[PDB]
C-alpha cells in the first residue's frame, strides 16, 4: 500500500506537468 | 490507504476530462 502511494505521489507530478503544458 | 484511494478517485475524474477533451 505504501509503495503504491509513493508511486502515485511520483506520478502526480508528471500529470501536473502534463496539465500545465496542455493549459497553454 | 483510504485517503490515497479517495485522492485517486478524485484524480480519475480529471484524467477522464482530459481524455475526453483530447479525443476531439
Amino acid at each position: 500500500t505504501e509503495d503504491n502511494a509513493s508511486r502515485l505521489e511520483e506520478f502526480s507530478k508528471e500529470w501536473k506537468d502534463a496539465s500545465d503544458k496542455w493549459n497553454a
